């Protein structure tokens, strides 16, 4: 066990191993507070997150366990991984605080799209890396659920990492109105007409790729219904084949109230774009989610011929999510979390 030291920063007590130095606050959401630090064991600049009230309810305790299990599994060049996890507790009986350590991230894709002139070569490389990471994530039967530019870190060499997996933490108010939190969500989950599934992540990638090509949000709706109208104007209203497969009675009733619209010509929407980029966008932004291209299929599309290497696009180890259907007490979720903290083995 390392030696810990305590300090107060922005009215919060931080108790961390001596290896972490020069702590400086960088932000705080509803899930925890974050400091930047220098890790003297590895030489990396890191982000240290102290979870806020991790075991206050069964829902929160299960969410803490879910986040730690996910971060411990992800081992891929284009996905955020876990450098360390620690607690100052010396036993399960005094266990209360959880700290997570990751590589410190600089710019996100938001900064890039609004501040930089992107070539088509830049778009190819950035979208390639998103799909490479997504092939890995989806091969473990994980759904990200919250892909958007602020959850994609990018460095000066145009190298990209996926972060901030959806832990089922977004509320109704967070999704209301003119908000980027909803602009990248697939139509079939925006009003909960379908259960989540991995095809919703490919819809998000299509929205991101369009924005890199044009510099503008693809579907900036002022509310759920305005956004649905923007979507259906581009991709068309549901045809007979898809309508037969829509089981939600709430969806069918409202959809049939709208006048029918054909799919638009994407070459007249994305003026001047590489024809191969237009072709790929048409295969991602499909209303019928059964028919969308998959991440593994998209890596082999000719738009990525410069970068595609099928011997360097790995899949994940199997990921056991059976805990998600399990009903446990707070202290049982807490004991499971403690076991995962003390069994952590750092990367090479
Ligand atoms: N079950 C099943 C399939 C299904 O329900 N798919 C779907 C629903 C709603 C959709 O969105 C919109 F209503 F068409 F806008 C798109 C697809
Ligand atoms: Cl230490
Ligand atoms: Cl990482
Ligand atoms: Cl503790
Ligand atoms: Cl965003
Ligand atoms: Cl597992
Ligand atoms: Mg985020």
């Amino acid at each position: 066990r390392p030696t810990f030291y305590r300090q107060e920063l922005n009215k919060t007590i931080w108790e961390v191993p001596e290896r972490y130095q020069n702590l400086s606050p960088v932000g705080s959401g509803a899930y925890g507070s974050v400091c930047a630090a220098f890790d003297t064991k590895t030489g990396h600049r890191v982000a240290v997150k102290k979870l806020s009230r991790p075991f206050q309810s069964i829902i929160h305790a299960k969410r803490t366990y879910r986040e730690l299990r996910l971060l411990k599994h992800m081992k891929h060049e284009n996905v955020i991984g876990l450098l360390d996890v620690f607690t100052p507790a010396r036993s399960l009986e005094e266990f209360n605080d959880v700290y997570l350590v990751t590589h410190l991230m600089g710019a996100d894709l938001n900064n890039i799209v609004k501040c930089q002139k992107l070539t088509d070569d830049h778009v190819q490389f950035l979208i390639y890396q998103i799909l490479r990471g997504l092939k890995y994530i989806h091969s473990a039967d994980i759904i990200h659920r919250d892909l958007k530019p602020s959850n994609l870190a990018v460095n000066e060499d145009c190298e990209l990492k996926i972060l901030d997996f959806g832990l089922a933490r977004h509320t109704d108010d967070e999704m209301t109105g003119y908000v980027a939190t909803r602009w990248y969500r697939a139509p079939e989950i925006m009003l909960n007409w379908m259960h989540y599934n991995q095809t919703v992540d490919i819809w998000s990638v299509g929205c991101i790729m369009a924005e890199l090509l044009t510099g503008r949000t693809l579907f900036p709706g002022t509310d759920h219904i305005d956004q649905l109208k923007l979507i259906l104007r581009l991709v068309g209203t549901p045809g007979a084949e898809l309508l037969k497969k829509i089981s939600s009675e709430s969806a069918r009733n409202y959809i049939q109230s709208l006048a029918q619209m054909p799919k638009m010509n994407f070459a007249n929407v994305f003026i001047g774009a590489n024809p191969l980029a237009v072709d790929l966008l048409e295969k991602m932004l499909v209303l019928d989610s059964d028919k969308r291209i998959t991440a593994a299929q998209a890596l082999a599309h000719a738009y990525f011929a410069q970068y595609h290497d099928p011997d360097d696009e790995p899949v994940a180890d199997p990921y056991d999510q059976s805990f998600e259907s399990r009903d446990l007490l707070i202290d049982e979720w807490k004991s499971l979390t403690y076991d995962e903290v003390i069994s952590f083995v750092p990367p090479p």
